[PDB]
Formats: structure tokens, C-alpha cells, sequence
RNA sequence: GUUUGUAAUAAUCUAGAGAUUUUAAGGAACUAAGUACUAAUUUUAUAAAAAACUGAAUGAUUAAUAUAUCUUACA
């Protein structure tokens, strides 16, 4: 037989077409309530594909790059060197040298 | 409280060195309790750098994309 498994995804496609509209409607009318995660779970998808569909409006999205600001001012020098390097590690390894 | 011991003044007595009384007097390094009388008392004194890796469990938020082309829109 064949070693484990490790990875064997599975694609689904439970949106149609107009099921994409109501997506795209409802990010744009509230993206605090109508988050990705809550859009992901109304219709069964991924919290990616709802990323595909329909972006927030810029000012959302400012917010979000400000609260991801925020929490990494609050890491010390030792906790900010830590993520850098998890940062380069990933990028290391794209580049085959890990 | 404890300790030392009956200060001075005054009264009386005394050859006079002294005695008696006021007198358990007057003191005191010490102990205990109480008391803010004195000192803890001058305008942001100093030091302290501060959340690793992998697996597992479980959340939040988000383009967390690519290819073709050079024009597109407005006025
Ligand atoms: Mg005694
Ligand atoms: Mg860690």
C-alpha cells in the first residue's frame, strides 16, 4: 500500500452566480458585520473565495493593516525578531535555500 | 515600673562633728505604654528591554491571486 495521507483536499463549488452578487452586495454595505467569516459560513466556502469574489471598500481595509500595526508595536525585542525571522524563513524556503 | 536612697529650703535640737521632721524625699544609664515635640522633607532619583521552536486543539480579521496587453477614463 502507499504511505499515509497527509494532504487530500477537496474542491466544492456551492455559490452560483447569483448567490455571488448577494456576496458582493453585502460586503459593500456593511464589511464589519458581513465579514468574510461570516459570508464564508452563510454559504459554505472558503474564507478565500469570498476574498475572490468581492473586496471591502479601501477604508475597511486601512483599518485592518492598522490593527495588525498596532498589536506588533506591542512585541518586544525579542518577540520582534522572532517573527521577523519567521518572515525570512518563508521566504528562504521559495527560494530553495531551506 | 525598676533602681538608688530620703536632696535643697525651712522648723527644732546640738560644746560640734551632727540628729529629728516636712520626706518612700530628690534623682536615674534602663523597661513598658501613650503622645506626632524633633528627624525620616522639596517640584516627574536610579536600575529593570520585557513572551523562542515543532505538533495538537480552538478563535478573530483580511486579497492571502495570476496571465495577456498599453492605453483607459474624463474634460
Ligand atoms: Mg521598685
Ligand atoms: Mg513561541
Amino acid at each position: 500500500d502507499l504511505p499515509p495521507v497527509l494532504y487530500n483536499p477537496t474542491k466544492s463549488y456551492n455559490v452560483t452566480p447569483e448567490q455571488v452578487e448577494e456576496i458582493r452586495e453585502l460586503r459593500a454595505k456593511d464589511p464589519k458585520k458581513y465579514s468574510v467569516t461570516y459570508l464564508s459560513n452563510k454559504y459554505n466556502c472558503t474564507k478565500v473565495f469570498i476574498m475572490m469574489c468581492t473586496q471591502a471598500p479601501r477604508e475597511h481595509q486601512e483599518q485592518h493593516k492598522l490593527a495588525r500595526a498596532r498589536t506588533a508595536e506591542n512585541w518586544g525585542p525579542r518577540r520582534a525578531a522572532a517573527k521577523l525571522d519567521a518572515r525570512r524563513r518563508k521566504e528562504m524556503l521559495h527560494r530553495g535555500e531551506i
